């Protein structure tokens, strides 16, 4: 299959579950040399046909931690080994459309997670979802760690370099997606963990206006303080510069020095830092804090998993400790951490969104995939049809979820034939409990919110 | 205090000067250009990137890379603050400081006085000069700007690969930042005066001759230094100086373009060691680039704006000779070639006296006249002759804030007028009531001129205009008019140099 | 002499050639582009920054980075000056030299002949060739241009991160500088002829096939070298060559963009050591300069074109430089010569046999000769002739080490074209210069006092230049047939 984009022709391959898969398409200019720590640039056009049949590179991050996460979230039988590089602003496309005719299938752009430190788009295979629910799946990449989030707190390096790629990727879709059978007028963004935090931010950013029409934050929102550095970040910048062997005489000086370091050097700095940097109020992408901003009204689904701090994350005061551990002398602490990190934040968000006047849907995933219940990221295997790349029970669960996510992708409403009714998160605070028994329920984490608030 | 500029908001601080109801708003370190780092080195200044939110402007900016010892020494000798301020060194130095007496909570169009420090185009910093006193006393907005120095601001290849005058272009860029933003600090962009001393006067002189500075200012004051002061203006083929610098720095000199690329990769620290090896200021500069200056200052002799031009009684009395590590006639005179027939001259200034002690002072007067005396007047005359207002002065006074090592017989030494202009008697301690008054007088003159293009006003001895009567002012303990300054010497020097 | 160009004034010098009243004005080292340094490396040429006052261009410009030994050796063997000139090496080399016989104190529209040196797209310099003689004798403006070589002018990744042909783009940029400025030197921008030998002919051939060179010239002369000479045109996936070069230089090959960024940071000295280690890149189908292969382009169809070769192309010069190892053995070497003839291992016997079935050694040299220049040149001349444009064919101070039995060796025609007999036979040169010059003005070599030079039409009439310059027919006809089969 050969599609014709704005920057040139790209050659893909057919895969039958047939679908046309285009791996590694550049949506920006390689952020190398002096382009580092700067907004993404449009991509230079190419003559002839661009062969897009091999996976693009993860983006520079810890190679061990990244390969481990890829291995734990991937919905492919065999995990794929990625290369590391600063040249990583690529996206993958999975289209079920029959390119030999016009097609306006809805579009679902996925934003991977990884604490804004690790991850890759190639981890998630959208062959299943595309084929099953007849939508165009796009997995994008953005800069991570130092490379995509270094900030000085001033005009010499505002920050959010990573969030700007996400926007640039979204804009590449508006201008080119129709050539793959997708309707640029019906675009949905969704991601989990740091990926949900990103979906949440783009919904709050003026720059992302008109680039999408629906959103899905899976286990993660903007209020999840961990990923949003509020206050003076200058001190974090100065430490990073020092650890890397730079002077901190001034901001401008710190950035110039860092632009000369080699990728390998900046990775050793990253390693020394022993993380595991983040979204900041830069003045361009975010003008005020997520809180102040909650003081685009597009359909927004927000969900969490039963046990967020059950195993995956942990593995990789008195009043509170008491409030969760008092009633038993004999997991409750893991529920504490869970509620503070996703539980409470998610609902307070869903409520504000609901209150600003836009459609809102909540869900609580609860199921132990075959590939602790409702652990971090467990919903991922259902959304991406892992059971097709499994007890007959699981196969069905995936089918149900994909249909929900897909329906929403086209109507801004998850409901449809053969699917338990999913109430809208209105005043009745009606949400969905997804699992072996998917039934409606009400007032999710209500009590805790009150407590923590 | 929070002012709103074109590039964003800046936050300053209020400072009250003894005996004044309206405190002053001080904004330290405001960027008027983009940090000339990396590939921006040896290139014109770029506009400054705008910033979101409010920019805290409450700490002194750093100083353009220069010799840290020599710079801190000069800062200590010219500073009008009680305590001298220790500066950091950096290529990121294109900043300016603002001192405004205006009450920002209302409209204000106070005249503006932009100061251009001196330092032989090799050392110096804006933070040395505190404009709290002048601003408060004469009700004007004082601005102290910075520009690139030494290699960083004057390296030239003599061709389009590095014309030069990078430093003089920042001065223009700083002047343009004022036009576009000064009104937000209570200043009238329509009444801007530039003034500086030594290399700073040489700069004021150049800007008055440069087509690029047209409309950026309306008055000028050159304190002890003009464009004709050959020492700072490299005339002729500069290519050889460029090649030496490149070599000393470990670069090939295959071509111009190659020399500049090589130099752009050197680290600031390396270029400073090159500077140090060069041993300048011990016994690079404005060049005719084609953009800032199209022909020599002589050939050019321009904006007919008012100009004051003055010198000090003993320019070579102690400060300069000392710093350069002067060896203290025909022998030295010749050895002084990089700063300034010999027998005729040595004779003309040392003949009438056998006393070799006196004869020594007479040699210092020679160097003085050649470096400032004669040049200044020949300039004032041309300016006068092109049809614009011209005022001359000769400062003569030994400030109390002078150095301990400075012989007491020295009066009107290099830069001595600085303490009067910047109200040193109101920031430092222990000033005879005589000095306090001298400062008051000078500030009122400099300020009056800053608004009318005429120094005169109530309670001030009459300052004649430098017309055909060559009337000038003698500033000191007894400030009275006099005539035909250095007339005789000019004639002499103008002649010996003829052949 | 002071001429006034678009980017500023340039100052030259007058030089008189023995027996001429009008001395010539020589302008050495004029920039036609911006020094391709730093981030400008591996990118198209940029216009040149304008200078103020008067530029002092009276000294030879540097030579594009290349092997200093091999380059100085070639300069010494082709140069038409009494004494050879020592050049400096630099990436800052996008310059041109001008030799004008015109009397600048009046209007003049003399034809223009732009020379493109050879050197396998690896070595060479414009300063090697002195155009004082040709200019003065045939009254034309001679221009010797320079372009990037080796890695610097031909590195390619096969994609939009470094298409390639950086060197061929300078040639175009040089040609465009002539259009905009040549008239200030007494030249008519409407009558421009390009000519070069070896890799220089290959370049002239490419510019004639490139849409970008349209309207920049009106005549062409390829001396011993055309586009079909496969050795200089990398067809197919070049990515592997790029990855090797990056590795040899100490770069990662994670992606194309990454290879180019890495290489842009290497110092000129480093990239030269990489070049040296390689122990030798070339014209590629980039999509900008060349859209399809030279073959495909000649399938589809027009300025006059002269195409010629020399009697013994592989007689001494090339075999020597490459350090050549000199019926059974023939097939051995032939195969080992794959990077120069790209002949299939199976075919070899047929060929080795066809030419060899001491003397046999000369016959092998004729083989290599025919495959490299002979056959290619004619197949070209024919296509050009068949597309409907004028076509002319021809068959044309040596080294002490050069065996005396060698005649019409590689580049031997150079001394005639550039009037070597007037700086360091005398008649031969005169004849050639008049031909090359006539063509430069009419698109026809013929004129008074010159043996008739037939046009390469269906009669395949060509010229045999030498001690006895007479017409002949069907050049290399038989061989073409053989090889084509
Ligand atoms: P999301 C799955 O990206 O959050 C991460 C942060 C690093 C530790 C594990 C969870
Ligand atoms: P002017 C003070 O700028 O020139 C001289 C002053 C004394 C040190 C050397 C430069
Ligand atoms: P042609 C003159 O372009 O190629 C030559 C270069 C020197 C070695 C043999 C081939």
């Amino acid at each position: 299959p050969v599609v014709d984009t704005v920057h040139g022709k790209v050659l893909g391959k057919f895969v039958s579950l047939p679908v046309a898969i285009f791996l590694g398409i550049p949506f920006a200019k390689p952020p190398l040399g002096p382009l580092r720590f700067t907004p993404p640039q449009p991509a230079e056009p190419w003559s002839f046909v661009k062969n897009a049949t091999s996976y693009p590179p993860m983006c520079t991050q810890d190679p061990k931690a990244g390969q481990l996460l890829s291995e734990l979230f991937t919905n492919r039988k065999e995990n794929i080994p990625l290369k590391l590089s600063e040249d990583c602003l690529y996206l993958n496309i999975y289209t079920p459309a029959d390119l030999t005719k016009k097609n306006r299938l809805p579009v679902m752009v996925w934003i991977h997670g990884g604490g804004l430190m690790v991850g890759a788009a190639s981890t998630y295979d959208g062959l299943a979802l595309a084929a099953h629910e007849n939508v165009v799946v796009v997995t994008i990449q953005y800069r991570l760690g130092i490379w995509g989030f270094f900030s000085t707190g001033d005009e010499h390096s505002r920050g959010n370099w990573g969030h700007l790629d996400q926007v640039a990727a979204l804009r590449w879709v508006q201008d080119n997606i129709a050539s793959f059978g997708g309707n640029p007028g019906s675009v949905t963004i969704f991601g989990e963990s740091a990926g949900g935090e990103s979906v949440s931010v783009l919904v709050l950013s003026p720059l992302a206006k008109n680039l999408f029409h629906r959103a899905i934050s899976e286990s993660g929102v903007a209020l999840t303080s961990v990923l949003v550095k509020k206050g003076d970040v200058k001190p974090l910048a100065e430490q990073i510069a020092i650890t890397a062997g730079c002077k901190t005489t001034t901001s401008a000086v710190m950035v110039h020095c860092l632009r000369q370091k080699t990728e390998e050097e900046l990775l050793e700095t990253t390693l020394k830092m022993k993380f595991l940097l983040g979204t900041v109020i830069d003045g361009m992408l975010l003008l005020k804090t997520p809180e102040e901003l909650q003081a685009h009204t597009v359909p927004y689904m927000v969900g969490i998993n039963k046990q967020e701090f059950g195993w995956l994350i942990p593995m990789l005061i008195p009043e509170a400790t008491e409030k969760y551990l008092g009633g038993t002398d004999d997991d409750l602490f893991l529920d504490l951490i869970a509620d503070v990190m996703f539980g409470v934040p998610s609902v307070i968000v869903a409520r504000n969104h609901r209150d600003a006047g836009a459609p809102t849907y909540m869900y609580e995933f609860q199921y132990r995939p075959s590939f602790v219940i409702g652990d971090h990221g467990d919903e991922l295997f259902s959304v991406f049809g892992a059971p097709f790349l499994a007890s007959e029970e699981e196969i069905r669960l995936s089918k149900m979820v994909m249909k929900f996510w897909a329906n929403f992708a086209r109507n801004g409403n998850p409901n449809g034939e053969g699917l338990p009714h999913w109430p809208e998160y209105n005043q009745k605070e009606g949400y969905l409990q997804i699992g072996a028994n998917t039934q409606a329920a009400q007032k999710l984490k209500d009590k805790e919110v009150a407590f923590w608030t």
